[PDB]
DNA sequence: CCGCAGATTTTTGCGAAATCTTTGCAGCCAGAATATAATGTGTGCATGACGGCGAATACCC
């Protein structure tokens, strides 16, 4: 929830370039959990960064 | 008007290949796996008929 901004803004790049919007965020959102059950701090990475690949692939 | 020849009919035989399932192959394809920097924003709003009409809140008397 503390992350759908960044979807929303991520897939606003892409509204202009067709598709709705709505589903680019839905898709993005889904991105965004798979990220969250998949990230870790051990790493030492920003959470966003990791969250931007996988949303750009959803 | 009848028996054989031309034409027509009867019968046995071999090659050919195609099709159905199985096996090996290659192009197509799906999910699983990895950790680059980026979160209150974009956005289309495109816009000058005309008559009828009930529904939905407002407001005077």
């Amino acid at each position: 929830e503390a992350n759908l901004r960044l979807v929303i803004s991520i897939a606003k790049k892409y509204t202009n370039r067709g598709l709705q919007f709505l589903d680019l965020i839905q898709e993005g959102n889904i991105g965004l959990m798979k990220a969250v059950d998949k990230f870790e701090y051990r790493r030492g990475y920003k959470f966003s960064t990791y969250a931007t690949w996988w949303i750009r692939q959803a």
